[PDB]
């Protein structure tokens, strides 16, 4: 067996040490643009998010309304794939054609036709039928959804997409937690790679499957491999820190450690736009939230079902969260995510102080 | 005094990092066969379990019914030796002759005569009389039961067995927690060595005797010594991780760290087949469970007596546990235990994340 | 990104190991004098506190009465700047002219005219108007108050002061937590540098902003840079450990680690002289205490409002605290703060023992 | 300031790993004799305890009855010195002349006249008068009682004793927690050195004074210095682990780490023979226990007053404790304390497993 020198850590175990803040760095001047899909050295990504936040590929998070609301603020949602091909394609189509008027019976993220961008999750099983349907519906990007992306099944899925669509259809893959996993999916052709196993808030109320790694350590390790890969091939593959974001400052940390964007479930589940029921229990307005591994999810094993405090509209909450991220970025002397990734000073905190 | 560079750790402090999962690895194709007794390089063990689980040498765990139920699923039970020679021999005989019809007044683990295999615990005191009786009764393997197997008494016991039966009678020894202890029992002639002191769940409700070591560290250290021993002598001695299994994923970890099989007490005590009373307390069906060191056990000092939640039939529970182990093995890219031991990537987790 | 070899620690994680105590070291012979502003090798600071304690630049701590009471015991207060220029200048003037008799409508810290010394906090925004007013009022020293002093805004503020007053007006700067930050403010011209971000007791009831560092690690790191700076330039810049003092022995630790003086908020908020209301809740006399980042403070975001147990007069409490500090200093073989900083033996304690 | 590479640890953070147990090692054959005062290489100590336990120099622990009861079992008590010279001398005399019949108005520890041995605590202040009185009363050994023995006052006290009595009067000194402190008292002439600051159970209900060190680390460090000192001078100075013994196995650990004997307060306070009142609170028989630093103690600052569960007669409790120590010693392959100190394998345990 192979062992490691240091134990893995979570975001709660880190803090940022300030760098030189210039008179020109104020929250409003901070640019949160970030690449979504791979590109070559010197190029720009074909798809750039205006804010580094994407909603989780979950039934209780990314429905049509969430996708529209998030795209309006500059991010993108990945419509859940744990539903019928027809049902998921309908949501994608609804998002792509939302601005239409008569239909035959500032930071918005849109395509060349001013239509909101939207992503869609796929699986390694029915892709031969699901992918064409999502492509037809107008999906802007796809992502293989899995608890263990270090699999030949993902390579096969990406291969089929490349053979049928070449590099015209974008597809992310995951999840992985180390350089080996990243490298495998990179060579397989993934446009972006998702990082994270066992770090989601859903795991708080469930038992360990035995596989996983502290989210912070996973991002740091994968990012190092991604940078090495860039140096060897000239190909820059964006990576996504998926899960484990508990507080707003965790967002800044994930980005500082090298993640290009962040995927969140619980964070968005709390909003009015999530596709779940708003329930009031003893004066407390809550929203439903369950894992994709729960029996409640897959039936169209693991299992986690819970409630999250209602937070209102997505817009006001994201604005507040990102204002804090931008302010912290200025503390670190960064006006952009790439500058933050270059200048960030990250310290581990003692367990005693926690 | 001799000190160590790193502190010892328990199973809860580890997680497995996924490896490449091939299209051919599905739970049903995973082989959990494993050697029980020592053999030379290139040989196969004379006794191979079909599943890597054996029940503890305890009054509250391994009785006749447990032995039959576990053997039926591919494992083996070690009938407790903390009872009269006559009483223990009777249980062994009952297991060996269970399939008999008229008696004169798929994954089953059996001998050449299709009789379920069964083991029996012995002590370093009355072995001259207990061993012959167990051999006559048909015991397939014996194991010296002790909290500290690094003892001349164990060497003497194994020696007497070798002098009387040669290598025709198999006998495990233990418990030890480091290379020195392993080496001593290996040179003494033990067929398999049990690892673990102070890691049993029984210790949760009792005070430390002062001796012990984190179960994970103990297995890792002993396994390293065992592999070194194999390289020097060509003799492969199976080792058993005894105690400390709290969750199913701990089983996968123990195996990944090098243990050939696992001994459990609490896990099996919960089943209908354990020899203890099923008691209902306030709507909760429980089963009794007490340590062999408790005054309640030895009287035919330490002391631990408690209850464990009823889990029903052994069969359904083991199937569920092993299905999870096999699934995790596929995440790690392993179709067998030896392949897992070779490919496993094991990371320590921070105390903060725990 | 830049990472660190060791995690940061708080004061609770340290203890002092005794050194040789001489017959001449008794609490009463211990000298707690300490420099407040920078000086060259071989010189004495133009301003020396008689005790190493200064009260925080907070609305709920440093008002006129606090400033008089603390100066009487040998320390100095920094009148809060989160109020109108006119209001703050009035408090400064009131302190400077407290001993006056007819006014036209042993360890005391005083100026050449026997007037109590007093400091005043300033900000990087209205200094062009606030500074002249404070200077006119008689402020003896100023200090830029900020959660992140590693800023060009602080350099600009110090620059303006130097251009207008040369080295005749003393001004501290902060806060910083590492050598880089210290170095920046040192080169900018600061007379003393304050250390500490996120370590204040106020943070106990609030969420992390994402920036910070264990107070002990921050002091140790900054002190090392300060000593290096002294060796390179011959300039000795006093540093202040700001926040995180929970127990009296933390004072001794901060000083032993190299801090010349200590800034405290909660400690002084408990006294009769703090400018907040004394409220009795269920038989418990308390005093109000809120952070400068709370909405309650700035309105003339973050937010922390709470109560601290009443402790009575500042005099008796400081005497008791310092008697303990002096006794511990004698345990360490030190009769002065500089001797303590040279002889102190500081050990980290295990999280288990905590 | 001077810092250390590793944090200090307590006894709870350690466990012993078994060594080879020989057929000749059974509890009854284990010899717990141990030296009390210094001797040269090749010699035997002039005073050897029959068991390695001594009672604390406390008002609530070591009175006349305790001294007699402990001496009867082979240990020695140090009559508290926090009382009048006349009062303390009376207790010493009472112990020395307990076996007398008409008075003019197996493992027992005795002198050449069959009189129970007894020690007495002294202070660095009134020794010129207290020492002669204790010597006259028949005290067999003295010990300077202090929270910080790294003091010129202790050197002066030992010096006065040597000048007046030469090496005919034995006197221990302490407390210290590192090699420097040990070395100072060794060169000063101490017959034995006590280790421990802040590790006593009394500290559980009180605030840190700021000085101290984990008890285990303190013993290990001092023992290393003591062994180095022995190699350089040929003088063997016994050391005493004072305080921090919570469980019986802590005794074995302290001895294994190199301490020759152990001083305990709480342990003995629970017995019928302690000089405090036996009080029954709600069906629970308790005994009083307070620190020597409490105002309740010195008045003939710190302060700790509490209750300990009644345990009955000293005899039965010590026998049980030592039976466990001896059994563990056999697990480690040791028949004597020196053999244990040579063969012991000591591992640190993870904070997670604790
Ligand atoms: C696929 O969605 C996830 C993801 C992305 C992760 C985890 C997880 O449990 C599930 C649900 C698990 C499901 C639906 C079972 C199928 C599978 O195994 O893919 C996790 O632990 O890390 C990441
Ligand atoms: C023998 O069964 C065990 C085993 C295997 C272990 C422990 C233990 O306490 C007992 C009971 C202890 C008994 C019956 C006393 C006799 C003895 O000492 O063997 C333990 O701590 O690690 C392993
Ligand atoms: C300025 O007073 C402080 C200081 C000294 C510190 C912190 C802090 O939050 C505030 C209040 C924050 C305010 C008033 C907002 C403006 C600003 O950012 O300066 C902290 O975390 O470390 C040190
Ligand atoms: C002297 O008895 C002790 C000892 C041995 C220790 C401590 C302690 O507090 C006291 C009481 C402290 C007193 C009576 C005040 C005088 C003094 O300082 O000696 C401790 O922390 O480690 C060891
Ligand atoms: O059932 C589940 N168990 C564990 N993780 C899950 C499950 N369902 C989704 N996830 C992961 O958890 C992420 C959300 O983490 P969260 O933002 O902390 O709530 C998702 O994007 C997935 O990667
Ligand atoms: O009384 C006891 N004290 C400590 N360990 C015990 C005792 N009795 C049995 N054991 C050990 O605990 C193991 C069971 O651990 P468990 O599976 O965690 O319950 C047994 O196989 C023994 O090795
Ligand atoms: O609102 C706030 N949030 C965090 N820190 C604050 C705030 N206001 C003041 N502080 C810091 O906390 C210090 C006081 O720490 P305290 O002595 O532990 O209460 C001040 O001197 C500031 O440096
Ligand atoms: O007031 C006190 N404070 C701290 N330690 C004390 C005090 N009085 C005695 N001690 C120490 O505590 C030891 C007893 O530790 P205990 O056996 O854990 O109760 C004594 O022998 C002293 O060294
Ligand atoms: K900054
Ligand atoms: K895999
Ligand atoms: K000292
Ligand atoms: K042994």
């Amino acid at each position: 067996a192979k062992y490691y020198n240091e134990p893995c850590h979570t975001f709660n175990e880190y803090l940022l040490i300030p760098g030189l803040s210039t008179v020109d760095c104020i929250p409003s001047n901070v640019n949160l643009s970030t690449p979504l899909v791979k590109f070559q050295k010197g190029q720009q990504s074909e798809i750039n998010l205006k804010i580094p936040l994407v909603s989780a590929i979950m039934q209780s998070v990314s429905g049509e309304k969430m996708a529209i609301a998030l795209a309006r603020e500059g991010g993108i949602s990945f419509i859940f794939g744990s539903q019928s091909i027809e049902s998921q394609a309908a949501m994608v189509h609804a998002v792509k054609n939302f601005k239409a008027g008569f239909v035959v019976s500032h930071n918005e993220l849109v395509d060349s036709q001013k239509r909101y961008l939207v992503g869609a999750g796929i699986n390694t099983r029915d892709f031969r039928e699901r992918v064409p349907a999502l492509v037809e519906a107008g999906a802007d990007v796809l992502c293989i959804d899995s608890s263990d992306g270090f699999s030949e099944w993902q390579k096969i899925t990406i291969g089929w997409i490349r053979e049928k669509y070449g590099d015209k259809v974008k597809v992310g893959a995951g999840n992985i937690v180390d350089g080996e996993g990243f490298r495998y999916l990179a060579d397989a052709g993934a446009d972006f790679i998702k990082i994270g196993i066992g770090g989601g808030s859903i795991c708080i109320t469930r038992e360990q499957k035995g596989i996983g790694r502290g989210q912070a350590t996973a991002v740091i390790d994968v990012v190092a491999e991604r940078n090495k890969y860039f140096e060897e091939t000239g190909i820059y593959i964006p990576v996504c820190s998926d899960g484990g974001i508990v507080y707003d400052y965790h967002m800044t940390l994930a980005l500082a450690m090298g993640a290009d964007f962040i995927m969140l479930g619980r964070y968005f589940a709390r909003f009015e736009e999530s596709p779940t029921r708003k329930v009031t229990i003893n004066g407390s307005v809550m929203k439903e939230y369950w894992g994709e591994g729960s029996s409640r999810a897959r039936n169209w094993e693991e299992g986690v079902d819970s409630y999250v405090p209602y937070a209102g509209k997505l817009k006001d909450n994201v604005e507040a969260s990102l204002n804090k991220v931008k302010s912290t970025m200025c503390n670190c002397g960064a006006l952009t995510i790439p500058q933050l990734q270059s200048k960030a000073k990250i310290t581990l905190v003692s367990s005693v102080s926690i």
